[PDB]
DNA sequence: AGTTTTGTTTTTTTTTT
DNA sequence: AAACAAAACT
RNA sequence: AAAAAAAAA
DNA sequence: TTTTTTTTTTTTTTTTTTTTTATAAA
DNA sequence: AAAAAAAAAAAAAAAAAAA
DNA sequence: AAAA
C-alpha cells in the first residue's frame, strides 16, 4: 500500500508538475456527467499515480553516472577475458577509482547530514532529548494469542482469525427497540438550541473556514487508508480549496458522502499494565483520511460553540476552559464534611464506562440531537457519516478484510469526544432530577455529580436507599444508550456508625470498598483528608529520587540535564500543586532542591552558582527552575476566582463555613474584616489568602482600596444603600467604583453618567455623594495600578495564570550575587563599564545558535575551569604552580592566555586575522569575553571572529594540563567541523545567503594555508565553491 | 536616533480521558 | 523557548 | 500510533 | 470590646567551613 | 578560591489578659 | 549521539 513521502514534496521540479496536473485534471474533467463526489475519488486516483512515476523517474536519475560507469567499465573487462591488454587496464583502474569514490561521497555526505540535524537540536527540550531519557519505542506485534479454547497459540493465521472475529463481533450489533429510545427520552427534561443558534450550525461552509482548518492540522501524523498526509493539503491549498469548496457545497445539498470517507484503518494499540496475550486488553485506534477530518473538523468547531448551554458544569473533560482540577478540590472537601459530620451515612463511589466510545448505539445518538433541537443540514450530514463506516485491521503489517462498523463513534475522530458527551449529559440529567436518589447537603450546596469525559464519581447520602435508585436508574439508561458500567475499575468509600450496619450495605452492592484510598484523575483521595500530604506528595519525592538516580550516567553536559529536569520533572511536580494546593513543610522543598542538584552536578560540588543560574539575564539564558515560586504561584491562584465571582465555580463555594459562608467574594480589592474565626478548617482558601497578603505588603500595598474596587463590595454595603442602587450601576455605567467618578468626577465623568445621577433613591445618592468625595477615598482610587494587581483584576482569561504569577514573583524575590565578569576585570588590570558587562551578557546569548558553542563560551566567561592557583587552596599545599610545566603560577588568565605554550597559536589566530584584513588589538577580553574597544563596535566581521575564537578555545581546552603546545592543525580541523555542520542547517533553512557572508572570506584563507597531502588526509574541500 | 522591553506567534514536551 | 514587531525612554 | 481539552517552557 | 504584650515561626544576612584531582567527547 | 549551609536576629501575627 |  502506497505512502506518500513527504520529503517528495520538496523538490523544486516535482512540486512544478504535480502543481501542473492539479490544474489539468480539473479543467478537463468538470462536466454534468458525474457528481463532485465520484470525482473527487477520480481526481485522487490519478494524483497518486503522478506522484509514483515522479519518484520513479528521479530515482533513476540521481544512478545515470554509475549505470555509465559500470557499464563502461564491464564492456573493457569483458574483453580482458578473451585477451589482456595493458592500456586497458590502465583505463579499467581509472574508471574503477572514480565509481569508488562516488560511493565515498554519497556515504560522507549522508553522515554530515545526519548530525548537521542533531547539532542543531544538541541539549534542547527536543526528541533528541526526549528520546534519550524514554526507552526503545516497543513494536507493534502479536505473536502470541489466548486462544477461545483457553489454549495459547502462536500459529500466525489462527492469530488473524481469532483477532479479526472478535472486533467484528463487538461492533456488529445495533439495537432496534426504537420506541423505548423515545419514552425514556420524553421521560426527562432537556435542554433546547433556540432559533439563533440552530441558524449557527446550519450555515453554509466557507473557504475561509476551510484554509483556517488546514493551517491547525498537526504536522508529522500517519496519512489515511489512501495515503495523502497534511503536509499535501498544505502545500497545495491554493489550487485545491476551490474544489474543496465545491465538495462541501455538494454534500450539504444531497447528505452524500464520497465513497473513501467511509475508509479507516483500525491499529492495535496495547493498553498499558494488561495481559498482551489477551485480545481483551487492546484498544483499536483508527486512521483516517485528511479530506474526512477536514470535514470532521468543521462540525466539531460549530457544536463546541453552544456546548456551553447543552452541558452542565459538572462536567470538565473536553470541555473548553475547564480545568480538571476543579473536580478533584470539590471531592476533597465533600471528604471533609463527612469526617467532620457527626452521624455519618454517606457514600463516595467512582464509576468507569467500559469500552465507552464503542459501545454508543447510534439510533439513540441521533435522536438524542433532535431532541436537543438539532434537525436541518447539520444533522442531516452527521446521519450520513454514520450511515456505513467500515474498518480494516492491520495487523503484523497485513491488511485484514473489512468489517461494518454498526455502534460506537471512532476512537481517532474529532467528533467523537462531544458527541459522547451530549449522549452522557442525558444520564447526567436524569440523576440529577431525581430526588430519591439524594445528594449531600453543604449549607446552601447540594453536590450529586462530577464527571471528567467517562469518569463518574457520584456522592450519596443514606447509601441502601439512594445507591439502589441510582442502579436502577443506570439499568434503564443502559438498555436504550447501550452504556455499560465497568466492574472491574469500580470503588467506593463507605461512611457508617456501626459495623453492623456496614456489613449489611455490603451484602447488598456490587461495588468494591476501599479501606485506604481511590486513585482519582491522577491523585490520590484518602478516606481522611489528614492522610493527603502521605499518600501524594511523600510518594513523589521517592518517585523523583529514583528516577535521577537511573539517569545518573546518561551522556549529556550540565546543560542538558538542567532542560531534562524542566521537561520530565517539572511538569508532574506543578500538576500535584495545581490539584492539591495544601500547606507544605519547607523540609519538602529542601530534598527536591537537594536531589535536583545532586543530579545536575553529577554528584560532584557545583561548577557555577545557583544563585548566578537563577536569573535569564545572567549565564546565557540557561536558568535553574525554582521550586518555592512555582508553589508560591500556585497558591495565590486562587484569588482571580474570587475576585471574578462565577457562578458555574461551585468547586470554591463548598469549603465548610459556620461564618460568614460568603467572605470570598468579599476579600480582594476590599476592605478588611475584624472577625478572623472564618477559615478554621479550610484546607486550601485560608492558605491562599495568608500568601496573598504577605506579597501585598511586601510590595508595598494598600490592598484594601484600589482601582479596582468593585461598586458590589462591602465598603458601599456598609453605607445603607439599597440593592436597587447598586445593581442600577453595575447595569448603567460599569463594575468598578473608579467607573463612577471620585472627588471632583463623581458622577460628572460622561454624559451618560450625567443622566443617570437624577435616577437613583433620593436618600442614597447623598450617602454615595459624601464616601465618593472623601479625600482618602479620592487618593487611594487615584493611584496608578502595579503590574501585580493588573493580573488579577485585569484578565478576563485564567489561561496561563501561573506563568505569569511567577515572572512576578521572580522581579520581587530577586537577590544579589556574586559577578565573575567584575573577577576578571580583576585579572586584568582594567575596569569594564555597565556598557561592557552588558556586552559579554549579549554575546553570551549570541555567540551561536547550537547549545554545544553556546555551552563553550558560558564556561569560559564564567569561570569554569579549575587551575593550579585554586587547586593548591583546595589541597591545602604550596605547589600552585602550571601543570604544563613552564614554571609560572597558574593563574587562569596564564591558562588561558599567557602561558608561552598557548602563546603561538594565539599569534596564529592573529595571523589569520592580518589576511583577513581586520586589524584588533592583542587583547584578551576580545577572544575570552567578547569584549571589544569602541572603535571596532560598528564593525560587521564579529560574526566571523566568533567562530575563529570560539574554535580555539576548544582547542585549548581539550589539552588543559597537558605538556604540550596546541597545535594550529587541531585548531582548523574544529573550525571547519563548525563550517560543515553549519552549511548543511544554512541550505535546510534556506539561510545560505547569509551563510556565505560570514565563511566565504575565512574559506579561502583556510584552504590557501593547507596542502594537498592535508587536505586530503583530512577531507577538507569546498562546499560553497 | 538607538536600544530596550513587551506582546504575539511558532515550536517543543507533559497531564488527564 | 525564540524571534520579530511596536512603542516608549534614555 | 490516532483524537480532545489543559499546563509549562 | 479594644489595646497591649508575649511567644512562635519564617526569612534574610553574615560568617564559617569544605571542596577534588583536566578537559572535551560521548 | 568559591559555594553552601548554618546560625542568629528581627519582624509580624496570633492569642491571651487587663484596662 | 540522543529522529524520523
Ligand atoms: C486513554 C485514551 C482515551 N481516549 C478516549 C476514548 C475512550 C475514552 C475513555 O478512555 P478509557 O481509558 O476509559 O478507555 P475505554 O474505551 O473506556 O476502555 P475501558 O473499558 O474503560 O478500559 O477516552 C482516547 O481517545 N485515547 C486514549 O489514549
Ligand atoms: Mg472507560
Ligand atoms: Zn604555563
Amino acid at each position: 500500500t502506497w505512502k506518500l513521502n513527504n520529503l517528495l514534496l520538496n523538490d523544486y521540479w516535482v512540486h512544478n508538475e504535480m502543481k501542473a496536473e492539479i490544474k489539468m485534471f480539473f479543467e478537463t474533467n468538470e462536466n454534468k456527467d458525474t457528481t463532485y463526489q465520484n470525482l473527487w475519488d477520480a481526481f485522487k486516483a490519478v494524483c497518486r499515480g503522478k506522484f509514483i512515476a515522479l519518484n520513479a523517474y528521479k530515482r533513476k536519475q540521481e544512478r545515470s553516472k554509475i549505470d555509465t560507469l559500470t557499464s563502461q567499465l564491464k564492456e573493457l573487462e569483458k574483453q580482458e577475458q578473451t585477451h589482456s591488454k595493458a592500456s586497458r587496464r590502465q583505463e579499467i583502474t581509472k574508471i574503477r577509482a572514480e565509481l569508488k569514490e562516488i560511493e565515498t561521497q554519497k556515504t560522507l555526505q549522508k553522515i554530515n547530514e545526519s548530525r548537521s540535524w542533531f547539532f542543531e537540536r544538541i541539549n534542547k527540550i527536543d526528541r533528541p532529548l526526549a528520546r534519550l531519557i524514554k526507552k526503545k519505542r516497543e513494536k507493534n506485534q502479536i505473536d502470541t494469542i489466548k486462544n477461545d479454547k483457553g489454549d495459547i497459540t502462536t500459529d500466525p493465521t489462527e492469530i488473524q482469525t481469532t483477532i479479526r472475529e472478535y472486533y467484528k463481533h463487538l461492533y456488529a450489533n445495533k439495537l432496534e427497540n426504537l420506541e423505548e429510545m423515545d419514552t425514556f427520552l420524553d421521560t426527562y427534561t432537556l435542554p433546547r438550541l433556540n432559533q439563533e443558534e440552530v441558524e449557527s450550525l446550519n450555515r453554509p461552509i466557507t473557504g475561509s473556514e476551510i484554509v483556517a482548518i488546514i493551517n491547525s492540522l498537526p504536522t508529522k501524523k500517519s496519512p489515511g487508508p489512501d495515503g495523502f498526509t497534511a503536509e499535501f493539503y498544505q502545500r497545495y491549498k491554493e489550487e485545491l480549496v476551490p474544489f474543496l469548496l465545491k465538495l462541501f457545497q455538494s454534500i450539504e445539498k444531497e447528505g452524500i458522502l464520497p465513497n473513501s470517507f467511509y475508509e479507516a484503518s483500525i491499529i492495535l494499540i496495547p493498553k498499558p499494565g494488561r495481559d498482551t496475550t489477551k485480545k481483551e486488553n487492546f484498544r483499536p485506534i483508527s486512521l483516517m483520511n485528511i479530506d474526512a477530518k477536514i470535514l470532521n473538523k468543521i462540525l466539531a468547531n460549530r457544536i463546541q460553540q453552544h456546548i456551553k448551554k447543552l452541558i452542565h458544569h459538572d462536567q470538565v473533560g473536553f470541555i473548553p476552559g475547564m480545568q480538571g482540577w476543579f473536580n478533584i478540590r470539590k471531592s476533597i472537601n465533600v471528604i471533609q464534611h463527612i469526617n467532620r459530620a457527626k452521624d455519618k451515612n454517606h457514600m463516595i463511589i467512582s464509576i468507569d464506562a467500559e469500552k465507552a466510545f464503542d459501545k454508543i448505539q447510534q439510533p439513540f445518538m441521533l435522536k438524542t440531537l433532535n431532541k436537543l433541537g438539532i434537525d436541518g443540514t447539520y444533522f442531516k450530514i452527521i446521519r450520513a457519516i454514520y450511515d456505513k463506516p467500515t474498518a480494516n485491521i492491520i495487523l503484523n503489517g497485513q491488511k485484514l478484510e473489512a468489517f461494518p462498523l454498526k455502534t460506537g463513534t471512532r476512537q481517532g475522530c474529532p467528533l467523537s469526544p462531544l458527541l459522547f458527551n451530549i449522549v452522557l449529559e442525558v444520564l447526567a440529567r436524569a440523576i440529577r432530577q431525581e430526588k430519591e436518589i439524594k445528594g449531600i447537603q453543604l449549607g446552601k450546596e447540594e453536590v450529586k455529580l462530577s464527571l471528567f469525559a467517562d469518569d463518574m464519581i457520584v456522592y450519596l447520602e443514606n447509601p441502601i436507599v439512594s445507591a439502589q435508585n441510582l442502579l436502577k436508574l443506570i439499568s434503564n439508561f443502559s438498555k436504550v444508550s447501550g452504556y455499560k458500567i465497568n466492574v472491574q475499575k469500580s470503588q467506593a468509600f463507605l461512611y457508617t456508625n456501626n459495623r453492623q450496619t456496614e456489613s449489611q450495605i455490603m451484602g447488598e452492592l456490587p461495588f468494591t470498598i476501599a479501606s485506604k484510598r481511590i486513585k482519582y484523575l491522577g491523585i490520590q483521595l484518602t478516606r481522611d483528608v489528614k492522610d493527603l500530604f502521605k499518600e501524594n506528595y511523600k510518594p513523589l519525592l521517592k518517585e523523583i529520587k529514583e528516577e535521577t538516580n537511573k539517569w545518573k550516567n546518561i551522556p549529556c553536559s550540565w546543560v542538558g540535564r538542567i532542560n531534562i529536569v524542566k521537561m520530565a520533572i517539572l511538569p508532574k511536580v506543578i500538576y500535584r500543586f495545581n490539584a492539591i494546593p495544601i500547606k507544605l513543610p519547607m523540609t519538602f522543598f529542601t530534598e527536591l532542591e537537594k536531589t535536583t542538584l545532586k543530579f545536575i552536578w553529577n554528584q560532584k560540588r557545583a561548577r557555577i552558582a545557583k544563585s548566578i543560574l537563577s536569573q535569564k539575564n545572567k549565564a546565557g539564558g540557561i536558568t535553574l527552575p525554582d521550586f518555592k515560586l512555582y508553589y508560591k504561584a500556585t497558591v495565590t491562584k486562587t484569588a482571580w476566582y474570587w475576585y471574578q465571582n462565577r457562578d458555574i465555580d461551585q468547586w470554591n463555594r463548598t469549603e465548610p463555613s459556620e461564618i460568614m459562608p460568603h467572605i470570598y467574594n468579599y476579600l480582594i480589592f476590599d476592605k478588611p474584616e475584624k472577625n478572623k474565626q472564618w477559615g478554621k478548617d479550610s484546607l486550601f482558601n485560608k492558605w491562599c489568602w495568608e500568601n496573598w497578603l504577605a506579597i501585598c505588603r511586601k510590595l508595598k500595598l494598600d490592598p484594601f482600596l484600589t482601582p479596582y474596587t468593585k461598586i458590589n463590595s462591602r465598603w458601599i454595603k456598609d453605607l445603607n444603600v439599597k440593592p436597587k442602587t447598586i445593581k442600577t450601576l453595575e447595569e448603567n455605567l460599569g463594575i468598578t467604583i473608579q467607573d463612577i467618578g471620585v472627588g471632583k468626577d463623581f458622577m460628572s465623568k460622561t454624559p451618560k453618567a450625567m443622566a443617570t445621577k437624577d435616577k437613583i433613591d433620593k436618600w442614597d445618592l447623598i450617602k454615595l455623594k459624601s464616601f465618593c468625595t472623601a479625600k482618602e477615598t479620592t487618593i487611594r482610587v487615584n493611584r496608578q495600578p502595579t503590574t501585580w494587581e493588573k493580573i488579577f483584576a485585569t484578565y478576563s482569561s485564567d489561561k496561563g495564570l501561573i506563568s505569569r504569577i511567577y515572572n512576578e514573583l521572580k522581579q520581587i524575590y530577586k537577590k544579589k550575587t556574586n559577578n565573575p565578569i567584575k573577577k576578571w576585570a580583576k585579572d586584568m588590570n582594567r575596569h569594564f563599564s555597565k556598557e561592557d558587562i552588558y556586552a559579554a551578557k549579549k554575546h553570551m546569548k549570541k555567540c551561536s545558535s547550537s547549545l554545544a558553542i553556546r555551552e563553550m563560551q558560558i564556561k569560559t566567561t564564567m569561570r569554569y575551569h579549575l587551575t593550579p592557583v585554586r587547586m593548591a587552596i583546595i589541597k591545602k599545599s604550596g605547589n600552585n604552580r602550571c601543570w604544563r610545566g613552564c614554571g609560572e603560577i597558574g593563574t587562569l588568565l596564564h591558562c588561558w592566555w599567557d602561558c608561552k605554550l598557548v602563546q603561538p597559536l594565539w599569534k596564529s589566530v592573529w595571523r589569520f586575522l592580518r589576511d583577513l584584513e581586520l586589524e584588533i588589538p592583542f587583547d584578551p577580553a576580545i577572544p575570552l569575553l567578547g569584549i571589544y574597544p569602541n572603535e571596532y563596535k560598528s564593525c560587521c566581521y564579529k560574526d566571523t571572529c566568533t567562530r575563529m575564537f570560539i574554535a580555539a578555545l576548544f582547542t585549548i581546552a581539550k589539552t588543559w594540563n597537558q605538556p604540550k603546545c596546541p597545535t594550529m592543525i587541531d585548531w582548523i580541523k574544529k573550525m571547519w567541523h563548525i563550517y560543515t555542520m553549519e552549511y548543511y542547517a544554512a541550505i535546510k533553512n534556506d539561510e545560505f545567503i547569509s551563510f556565505v557572508g560570514t565563511w566565504m572570506k575565512l574559506e579561502t584563507i583556510i584552504l590557501s594555508k593547507l596542502s594537498q597531502e592535508q587536505k586530503t588526509k583530512h577531507r577538507i574541500f569546498s562546499l560553497i565553491g
